[PDB]
């Protein structure tokens, strides 16, 4: 089974799941980096725009819905969202499966309004969902119908299909080459050994190695603060609030930046990591590398978002606890 992905402008990759009976439909990004299930729930006041900007769930429209009310909060790394837990049938990518997820009935404005989507599937396990219910994925396993307990992600390029999601294995349509596998530190956390970072010619960053948690929900590629701040000196970057920027007419003279992941070495060029929105000297030009600080146990840690997965076929393998790469088609 495939999930379609909508690509709004290389930041949010979203698909829908539907959710009651009859199905409520709802935009979510399928994130790798937290195991909860959630969208806006008709309970959340308007007093939050973001709930009057976003599909609602109504639980009394459904005749499948089961009352739970267990409070949860769930904090992400650029915001929070909290409400109360609700148990219905959920339909995702062709699939249908009895799920535990988030009403959300208080959603900040910074950074909802913001989001395209309307709320989240976590792909993670369970060793790190919130509450402890149990993640859609484990769901859908337990039903025995998949021929492979793995699921894998394609990214596209902004273009104007956005992306795509197989639960159940790969779709070679998308990738080329084979798969190089790296061993999951420890079953839990989609998060991987890096052997080091290396910018240009000058392999100045995670010597030593380092942690890399591949993120299907994160829009860049980060790294801790220290890390970032060499990484764009390196750059000639200038740093801003929110991002780091670099004077558009010498975006495309970037160096490589390479990550070595279990014996391979991922690299990806200027083209690769900078919004080239012009080539003026006048403007200034995003980078899709990040600085954020991912906090303990599963941090400090560099986080590989859409950047990369743009660039490489990403397939996580729960029978195995590993992580496959494979150059994006």
């Amino acid at each position: 089974s495939s999930v379609i992905l909508t690509n709004y402008m290389d930041t949010q990759y979203y698909g829908e799941i539907g959710i009651g009976t009859p199905p409520q439909t709802f935009k979510v990004v399928f994130d790798t980096g937290s195991s909860n299930v959630w969208v806006p729930s008709s309970k959340c006041s308007r007093l939050y725009t973001a709930c009057v900007y976003h599909k609602l769930f109504d639980a009394s429209d459904s005749s499948s819905y089961k009352h739970n009310g267990t409070e949860l909060t769930l904090r992400y790394s650029t915001g929070t969202v909290s409400g109360f837990l609700s148990q219905d049938i959920i339909t995702v990518g062709g699939i249908t499966v009895t799920q535990m997820f988030g009403e959300v009935t208080e959603m900040p404005a910074l950074p909802f309004m913001l989001a395209e989507f309307d709320g989240v599937v976590g792909m993670g396990f369970i060793e790190q969902a919130i509450g402890r219910v149990t993640p859609i994925f484990d769901n859908i396993i337990s039903q025995g119908v998949l021929k492979e307990d793995v699921f894998s992600f394609y990214y596209n390029r902004d273009s104007e299909l956005g992306g795509q999601i197989v639960l159940g294995g790969s779709d070679p349509q998308h990738y080329e080459g084979n798969f190089h596998y790296i061993n999951l530190i420890k079953t839990g956390v989609w998060q991987i050994q890096m052997k080091g970072v290396s910018v240009g010619s000058s392999t100045l960053l995670c010597e030593d190695g380092c942690l890399a948690l591949v993120d299907t929900g994160a829009s860049y590629i980060s790294g801790s603060t220290s890390s970032i701040e060499k990484l764009m000196e390196a750059l000639g970057a200038k740093k801003r609030l929110f991002d780091y920027v670099v004077k558009c007419n010498e975006g495309p003279t970037l160096p490589d930046i390479s990550f070595h992941l279990g014996g391979k070495e991922y690299t990806l060029t200027s083209a690769d990591y900078v919004f080239q929105e012009s080539y003026s000297s006048k403007k200034l030009c995003t980078l899709a590398i990040h600085a954020m600080d991912i906090p303990p146990p599963t941090g400090p840690t560099w986080a590989l978002g859409a950047t990369f997965i743009r660039k490489f076929y990403t397939e996580f393998d729960r029978r195995n606890n590993r992580i496959g790469f494979a150059l994006a088609r």
